[PDB]
C-alpha cells in the first residue's frame, strides 16, 4: 500500500550513469518487494546538461526536482568541461544552486572502515585495525559558500577579492541539532569543529552548540580546532564518532574521512532539508579515469538509495534490505575491482545485479 | 662578506631553552667552520617573560629582535600560565604580535619522511615506502584570520557573527614569489591550494598566481582545491614538491604535512619578511611533560638554525653542512628518544654532541 512517491533521477557525467543504473535495479527490486509504488524521471545535469543545454543546471531540470519526494543523484563533472568559468562549470553550477534551492541544509556523510577491507585504508596497519566509525554532519547553505558580501573590487597592489564566513544563530541551532540526535542514535558523543581562538563566526557557532548541548546531557561533547581535526583523523580516527562542522570545515573533514576508509566507492551522501526532502548521491566524484569501463563501484550509489528510501520516503524496511543486501554480498567476498585491487573482482553490472537479486530474494 | 651578524635568541619555556642549547652548541661548530661572526643576545619570551616582567612579550625583547638580523626562537607555554586569560597567555601574547610587528608574511615549513624512519609514519607501509619531501609556504599574515569586517551583531534566532576571507593583490604576489623561488631550489614544481570554484577570494588568487607563474617559466604550477589536497596528503603525498597556500588553507595542511612525517621533533619553520629577516622555531610545542628531562629532540631547533643560514644570513653553505650532518647522525643509526626506545635513543645534549662534532668534522 503506497502513495506512489516519486524520483528525480539525475545520473550525471563520468561512472555517473553505470552506478545510477544499478541503483535502480535495486529500485525496481525494492518496488516488487515492498510492493512501493515508485515513479521516476531522468533529468540532465553538469556536463551532459552543458552538452545538450549549454547549462549545467536545467530549469527543466531544477522543476523536475520540485515535482520530487527526493533526488537521487549519481556525480557531475570531467575535463572536458574543466576549462569553464566556475559559474559555468559542472560541479558548482549545479551543486550549490541545487543545495540553496531546496534548502538542503543538513549533509549526512557517515564513513567507516569495513572489518576486512583493512589494507585498502591508507593509515597505518596498526591504526587500520584498530578501525574507525564515523559520521560527518556538515552544515551546507550558510557560511563563507554563500555569505555576503562576497566579489571583487579595484585594482593595482590594493585590487581584493573577498568572502564572509558568516553564520546566523538559527543556523548554527538547526544543524547542531541533527549532530546531537544522529549521536543518540550511534556512540553518544559530538566533536564539533571550529576555529574558536581566532574566528568570530567560531566562536558564536561554540557557544550555540554548548547551549543545544544542554538539551542532550547524555552525550558528550568535545570542541576541535579544524587544524587540530585534520591531524586527529590520520592519528587516531577512532576517537570520533559524529563530527559537527561548518560548510567549509565539513567540506574538508568529510573529504578526509572518506580518503582514510580507502573505500570510497562504498560511502552515501545524504544532503536534507527540514521538509525531509533530501538529495542522495556518493560519496565521490565522476572519476574520468575508468567511467564507461564497467569497473566502478555501485555501493556508494545504491546505499545512498537506501538513505534515499530511509529520510524521504518514510521506507527504512527497504532500506534496512538494501544494507542487508549489502553485507551479504561482502560477506560472500565479492568485490569490485577498487576493493579486490583488481584480481577477482566483479563488474558494476554483476555487483549491482547481485545487490538487486539478493534484495527481491528476500535474504 | 661584511660578517658580524646578530641573532636574538628568545629560548622560551619547557623544552625550548634544552633544544635551543643544542642549536647554539652547532651554531658555534659553524662560527669556526665556516668563520663566521655571529654574535647573539638571549631575551625572555612566553612563559618566563610573564615570570620576570609580567607579561608575555617585553618590550626589550622586541626591541632586542630589532636591533638583529634573525630571531631564533625555542617554544613558549604550558601549565604554569594556563591560568591565565587566554589573551594573556604566552604563546598567544607573544607568536602574533611578533609575526604581526615584524611583517612576517610567509611561513615555511618543510616536511620530509627521513630516511631510517619510515616506522612512525601514520600512513600505510606501502605509501610510507614510497616517501615524501614538501615544503608548505603558508601566507600567514593575512587571511580571515585577521580580515575586516569581523564581529558579531544583532538578537534573537538572527544574531549573527561573521570573519572576512580577504586577500589583496599585493599580499598574493609576495607570497606566490616566495613559493616560486623555493621550487625553483627543489624539484621546480608549485601547487597552489584554494577553492576557486567557490570562493571569489580563491579566484584572485588563482588568477594572481597564474600571472606570477609567467616570471618563474622554469617551474611547473598546478592548482588543487583544499578538500582534495586534504585527501591527496594522505593518498599520496609523494605528488608534492612546493605547496602555496592561504593563511587559513597553509594552516590546515602545513600541520597535516607534520603529522603524516609522525615525526615533528624533525621539523623546522621559517617565517620571513620581505627583507629577509625571519623567526625561526620548531614546528612543534613546549612539550612540558618531558621539559627538564634532557629526552627532547633538539633537530627541529637546530634545522631551524639552518634555515636562518639559509634565509637570514645568506649562509646557504653552513645550513646545508647542518643538514648533512643529521643525515649522518641518522644513518649512523643514531635516534632521539621520539625516534627510539631505551640504549637505542640518546639524550638532548648527545643528539646536540654528535650534530656539532658531524659539522666540526665536515670540515
Ligand atoms: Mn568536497
Ligand atoms: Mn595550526
Amino acid at each position: 500500500m503506497s502513495k506512489n512517491y516519486h524520483i528525480a533521477v539525475l545520473p550525471g557525467d563520468g561512472i555517473g550513469p553505470e552506478v545510477m543504473a544499478q541503483a535502480l535495479k535495486v529500485m525496481d527490486a525494492v518496488r516488487s518487494r515492498f510492493d512501493m509504488r515508485i515513479t521516476t524521471s531522468h533529468y540532465d545535469v553538469g556536463g551532459i546538461a552543458i552538452d545538450n543545454h549549454g547549462h549545467p543546471l536545467p530549469k527543466a531540470t531544477v522543476e523536475g526536482c520540485e515535482q520530487a519526494d527526493a533526488i537521487l543523484f549519481g556525480s557531475v563533472g570531467g575535463p572536458k568541461w574543466e576549462n569553464l568559468p566556475p559559474e559555468s562549470q559542472p560541479e558548482r553550477g549545479a551543486l550549490l544552486p541545487l543545495r540553496k534551492h531546496f534548502k538542503l541544509f543538513s549533509n549526512l556523510r557517515p564513513a567507516k572502515l569495513y572489518q576486512g577491507l583493512e589494507a585498502f585504508c591508507p593509515l597505518r596497519a596498526d591504526i587500520a585495525a584498530n578501525g574507525f566509525d564515523i559520521l560527518c554532519v556538515r552544515e551546507l547553505t550558510g557560511g563563507i559558500y554563500f555569505g555576503q558580501p562576497k566579489g571583487r573590487e579595484g585594482s593595482g597592489q590594493y585590487e581584493k577579492a573577498f568572502d564572509t564566513e558568516v553564520y546566523h544563530r538559527f543556523e548554527i541551532e538547526r544543524i547542531a541539532r541533527i549532530a546531537f540526535e544522529s549521536a543518540r542514535k550511534r556512540r553518544r558523543k559530538v566533536t564539533s569543529i571550529d576555529k574558536a581562538n581566532v574566528l568570530q563566526s567560531s566562536i558564536l557557532w561554540r557557544e550555540i552548540v554548548n547551549d543545544v548541548a544542554k538539551t542532550y546531557p547524555d552525550v558528550e561533547l568535545a570542541h576541535m580546532y579544524i587544524d587540530n581535526a585534520t591531524m586527529q583523523l590520520i592519528k587516531d580516527p577512532s576517537q570520533f564518532d559524529v563530527l559537527l562542522c561548518s560548510n567549509l570545515f565539513g567540506d574538508i573533514l568529510s573529504d578526509e574521512c572518506a580518503m582514510i576508509t580507502g573505500s570510497m566507492g562504498m560511502l552515501p551522501s545524504a544532503s536534507l532539508n527540514e521538509q525531509g526532502f533530501g538529495l542522495y548521491e556518493p560519496a565521490g566524484g565522476s572519476a574520468p579515469d575508468i567511467a564507461g569501463k564497467n569497473i566502478a563501484n555501485p555501493i556508494a550509489q545504491i546505499l545512498s538509495l537506501a538513505l534515499l528510501l530511509r529520510y524521504s520516503l518514510d521506507a527504512n524496511d527497504a532500506a534496512t534490505a538494501i544494507e542487508q543486501a549489502i553485507n551479504r554480498a561482502l560477506e560472500e567476498g565479492v568485490r569490485t575491482g577498487d576493493l579486490a585491487r583488481g584480481a577477482a573482482a566483479v563488474s558494476t553490472d554483476e555487483m549491482g545485479d547481485i545487490i538487486a537479486r539478493y534484495v527481491a530474494e528476500g535474504v
